[PDB]
């Protein structure tokens, strides 16, 4: 009886606070898509898809909007409360393209929350709007630079740190790892994030040279390569970018490839798909970072609802995308960082409402 | 801010239509502070079928009651976590509690359960018959009678220590089906691997065989050696058993029963897993009234059609009805779940009788 | 020192002969500074068949265009590496780009593509028919018609939720073939493992079964349990999927489609792997005009005869032809690739219409 009536697509140019200079490109800004879903009864949901550029994952801004175009005729007329059904239709009408699917799913969850009068964290089964620890991002440099950046991060109140390492020089990674692990303040945690920059050979060489037993995030490009490394080294392994769908998680589990995963809605295709993965992780005793790939506090809030509803023993720190942006299109809205922690809203649905006058003029609109 | 205020336990002596001649059923009413009230049923098929019995169910509620009081029943995963913390195992105890909390959530949301479980419609679900064991043409008599009733799937009970009569049963039934109709051979753990191998490799029929043997290991052994699709049921008590079954490659379908697996929250995760791996599923409860039948039918109706087989209605086997004209009933071999908010069945406490237990919150200045 | 100078994108609305009633095809012209010009086609079979759609293809070219400009198109592996760096996945986008660079390389070398892919001759390749689903003798009518045309291999479309009609289809078609002729049963992911096991073990026919199920895991399960050769297709998106299929022992053949795998450079590696492990292969594209058909036929013709099965020509299903009298065409159920340098098909831009996009190199002192 409830029925999707209009889909409206907006495009946001979001400059980064720290641009960086790629070898192939000055990586300057993010191409975010906001999606508004209107229904016949005046309940309206919002979703965000914002890929981390077009080189990070199988995802890009222009493809996201092109994907919505293709899906739009089929989403019109659906009951947005029947969430698994909406996902089935999307998967029927456009296979893959999980980055297209995530803001559509997110906006339907928003509608369902408003209709039920429940915040997303409660629909996802959580007892409370649990404050979720936020991790810092420590850029690559010397031993002394990164450890100075860590002391800076600790002063802002971060207690979990993502130290960015990697490159095909093993000896400087060894010196980075051993300095950072030995020079942490008390109670603080590091993850060493390699972001696929190692081959199995380099991974085996550095990790077997090192006394540190901290988390290693996604050392290699593929699951096969990562599972190879895991058999040969002594560190906990966190997987992330190689995990595109549920069957990849099933594969990671049966190989014994990891002790933790990151879950990111824009990688896996929304909150419906991300919740199934979360629940699987709980069942098998994974520890999990739950965040999105990038963009505004809109996407950040969606994933933090999943993070907060996740049991304490399985939940690790979240990352907030909007902390790295220089602009804010939804000021004072959604889940924000105060003293190293972020709390999701308890308002029905997603609890963040964009003003369309802050967003510019719609790039596309679809109705029937 | 919604809270559980009272738990009330009812016990129902239900005579069977075809006489072990009666069932011990437990009804559970859960009251809240805002006057929304949920119902659940747990009814083991005797005490000898599963790790489950009537007296144990009420002792389990007794054990769990102090911990359920004061919980938010909309927070369904949290409620399941507390129950698992406070009484490990005992999934037959937890099934009615989780059922009644789903009921509350649906009423609070204004949504029927099949929609909360993601389905697009109150889909009419095919019902299967139970054909009791006899001679070939005794059972072939009973199938024609069931076909006359409007059953299009049939569950024929076979098994024994004697291979020759089970061969004659299978080949007669399978060749002498009416057109369009399906038969499942339910052996119900009666075979050893040896007999299963001899029977199934002497037989031209390639119909479903439901749980040939006692254990997962034994069933996986049979499956490697025979040509039939294998359906698993009684050996699967939690999600990890389903994971083990998939990794062994032991089956191509599972039966999902809320009283075996610990309720609807646990059954849904299993269902979603089964859809992911391409299982076909019978979704039904273990026994009892149309209350437990309806809860399972909401899950069945919300399942994709490619993965959904016929349901079994327990109440069809009873002489008594405590909830007349209510819930999901057989209409020409189909059953449609209700589309009222929540479960869509409300017992009258006058039809049930006097409560065997009641559990309440108490004042701090109270004196006897 | 050869450089890409311009990329021009054309969009072609192609009506189907038998009406979903049209195809969205993309033609791509790549110009160089030395005046040698290459063409590619990418045409997904609707948007619902693979992770692939028309609008996404052009958005993908848009994303990739700045990075392709100024590359040497003779350096084919390098071109594929840049594309993989700049847009991960999206193999349907990359297929026309790689195709057009092969075209350039062939013209530059003075060699037809089948020779650059190592083949001794423009070998005439057997073509297979498509037999749409019906009754047994409907499909047996359509096979006799295809036999009259000169088809000696037939791809009969089967599948459904109903085992009994698929059994009757298979046994009639397989027994009622004309002598010398081959049938492949293409189910196209329509079966669950349960139905696949029941159907294939009820059937005397030992013909090819093409992709019974949705996933690699599900197909590997069926193969362990049945007697037919299994052909894999839609589940294989990159080289690592083919490696996984071989290590699982899931199949005895694969279909290779350039639009699924990311073009000719990726298809060749797969082809060479398949020859090494003793696979038999159908080599064809996903759909579209004789442009994409010809590119696939160059690969098919260069394949050893022991490993090569029949090709399918997409253009045979279209009402329109944008490139008349050109490329590889059916002659009595055989097709010979051209022996002109490169691809051996040059579109006229006047027959296509006005370009939907164009991308160019720009001067540094330029002002609007």
């Amino acid at each position: 009886s409830l029925r999707i009536t209009r889909l409206t697509v907006f495009h946001l140019d979001l400059p980064l606070a720290k641009p960086y200079w790629l070898s192939g490109l000055k990586f300057d800004r993010l191409d975010s898509t906001y999606l508004r879903i209107d229904t016949d009864e005046g309940v309206t949901g919002w979703g965000e898809g914002c890929p981390w550029g077009h080189s990070y994952l199988p995802a890009h801004g222009p493809g996201l909007r092109a994907g919505i175009a293709t899906l739009a005729p089929h989403l019109l007329g659906l009951d947005p409360r029947s969430l698994d059904h909406v996902n089935r239709v999307m998967d029927l009408q456009l296979p893959g393209h999980s980055y297209v699917k995530s803001p559509i799913d997110m906006a339907c969850w928003d509608i369902l929350g408003q209709v039920a009068g429940l915040p997303l964290w409660q629909l996802l089964g959580g007892e409370a709007a649990t404050p979720v620890p936020i991790n810092s991002s420590i850029s690559t440099g010397t031993p002394d630079q990164m450890l100075g950046l860590i002391a800076e991060a600790a002063a802002q109140g971060y207690r979990t740190h993502s130290a960015k390492i990697g490159g095909s020089d093993p000896a400087q990674d060894i010196a980075r790892i051993e300095a950072i692990s030995a020079g942490l303040p008390d109670g603080h945690r590091v993850t060493f994030d390699v972001n696929r920059a190692w081959t199995p050979a380099i991974a085996v060489e550095v990790l077997n040279s090192v006394r540190a037993r901290d988390w290693i995030e996604q050392p290699c490009q593929t699951l096969d390569q990562c599972a190879h490394v895991a058999r040969r080294v002594a560190n906990p392994i966190m997987l992330d970018e190689c995990l595109h769908e549920f069957s990849d998680h099933l594969a990671a589990w049966s190989r014994g490839a990891c002790e933790g995963v990151k879950i990111k809605p824009n990688r896996v295709g929304g909150l419906t798909r991300a919740r199934q993965i979360r629940d699987f992780g709980v069942s098998v005793g994974w520890q999990m970072h739950i965040e999105d790939v990038g963009g505004t506090a809109l996407a950040d809030t969606a994933a933090l609802h999943l993070a907060a509803s996740t049991p304490e023993a399985n939940r690790l720190a979240s990352w907030l995308g909007h902390a790295h942006l220089a602009d804010d299109p939804i000021p004072g809205q959604g889940a924000r960082n105060r003293d190293g922690l972020a709390t999701p809203p308890s308002a029905p649905g997603l609890g963040v409402i964009p003003d369309p006058e802050a967003l510019g003029r719609p790039v596309a609109s679809y109705d029937e």
